[PDB]
């Protein structure tokens, strides 16, 4: 019954992907942002200028207050609220209903986005990072523990405003081509992985592979960009600037604030390089790579000056808190979060990103020595 979940995600570019859910009794319908970078299920529960609707506890006969507060500070944005429980279901998901923890958001800061169509957040990562502490069982743990839904999910995030699929409980073989390559989940808190090699247009960055994972690398659908630690971001940008020196862009573009434009249909894709991330494999001394096209890290932005040009923002940004494989990296791949086997699988998506010459890829096997030395401590 996975066909029912195909195309159950929507979103706007740079504004995440959301799925429809219901909370309470009688059911209250809300759009919920799908976030593999956090572990709290939370929904707006008080008026807010950017909310079209909100969770009204006073109307749900199944609401149970927990007499406990909560706040979550993300990389950017934060909210606070009240903890409680209620019945939750996913209309275009498994045909079940679970009692789960819910944070009713009463105040927020730079969290809700003006005109985004979602009103809450579904953190799908592990208890270790739940707020206030790891005793607040996350939604997906509740789902698996109360139903027979198998302990895994897969995300097919599509670019161009955007759609996708979240298969809860398995893999839908019509959503990808080729082979699935698995990398171990290093530790169950974020979806942490180990990057063992980085190449740009086929040229190795020749860095201590510990630099790629300082102080961690994660798979995070709640983050738009590919976020790279200081030393890696500098090497990658320098490499990307040189490959595209044919044309000139403001330094505010390489800082991810200014947008570059071109005539409608003349974007010089061929001057921007492909980025290959090599990930630790399942077998000794074995890795595999995923190749990112520029159509992925040049995020198209809606120019409302003259809707006659193609404009983009550079979606690779600097980090001081580790590598983040954000939504633009996940886009065009089918990503399997195999919690049951502590591994994350990658395959070319059915909605893969098109270049009339190059293609995104997931290729292996590759031999890599001393992969364990690349994890940071
Ligand atoms: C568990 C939580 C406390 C936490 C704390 C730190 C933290 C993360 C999670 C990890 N995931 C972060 C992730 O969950 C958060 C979730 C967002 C607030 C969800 C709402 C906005 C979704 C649509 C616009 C995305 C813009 C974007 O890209 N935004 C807002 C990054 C900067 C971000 O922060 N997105 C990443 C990392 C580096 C490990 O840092």
């Amino acid at each position: 019954s996975f066909v029912e979940m195909v195309d159950n995600l929507r979103g706007k570019s740079g504004q995440g992907y959301y799925v429809e859910m219901t909370v309470g009794s009688p059911p209250q319908t809300l759009n919920i942002l799908v976030d593999t970078g956090s572990s709290n299920f939370a929904v707006g529960a008080a008026p807010h200028p950017f909310l079209h609707r909100y969770y009204q506890r006073q109307l749900s006969s199944t609401y149970r207050d927990l007499r406990k507060g909560v706040y979550v500070p993300y990389t950017q944005g934060k909210w606070e609220g009240e903890l409680g429980t209620d019945l939750v279901s996913i209309p275009h998901g498994p045909n079940v209903t679970v009692r789960a923890n819910i944070a009713a958001i009463t105040e927020s800061d730079k969290f809700f986005i003006n005109g985004s169509n979602w009103e809450g957040i579904l953190g799908l990562a592990y208890a270790e990072i739940a707020r206030p502490d790891d005793s607040l069982e996350p939604f997906f743990d509740s789902l698996v523990k109360q139903t027979h839904v198998p302990n895994l999910f897969s995300l097919q995030l599509c670019g161009a405003s955007v759609g996708g699929s979240m298969i809860i409980g398995g893999i839908d073989h019509s959503l990808y081509t080729g082979s699935l390559w698995y990398t171990p989940i290093r530790r169950e808190w974020y979806y942490e992985v180990i990057i063992v090699r980085v190449e740009i247009n086929g040229q190795d960055l020749k860095m201590d592979c510990k630099e790629y994972n300082y102080d961690k690398s994660i798979v995070d659908s709640g983050t738009t960009n590919l976020r790279l630690p200081k030393k890696v971001f500098e090497a990658a940008v320098k490499s990307i600037k040189a490959a595209s020196s044919t044309e000139k862009f403001p330094d505010g573009f390489w800082l991810g604030e200014q947008l570059v434009c071109w005539q409608a249909g003349t974007t010089p894709w061929n001057i921007f390089p492909v980025i290959s991330l090599y990930l630790m494999g399942e077998v000794t001394n074995q890795s595999f790579r995923i190749t990112i096209l520029p159509q992925q890290y040049l995020r198209p932005v809606e120019d409302v000056a003259t809707s006659q040009d193609d404009c983009y923002k550079f979606a690779i940004s600097q980090s001081s808190t580790g590598t983040v494989m954000g939504a633009v990296i996940m886009e065009g791949f089918y990503v399997v979060f195999d919690r049951a086997r502590k591994r994350i699988g990658f395959a070319v998506s059915a909605c893969h990103v098109h270049d009339e010459f190059r293609t995104a890829a997931v290729e292996g096997p590759f031999v890599t020595l001393d992969m364990e030395d690349c994890g940071y401590n």
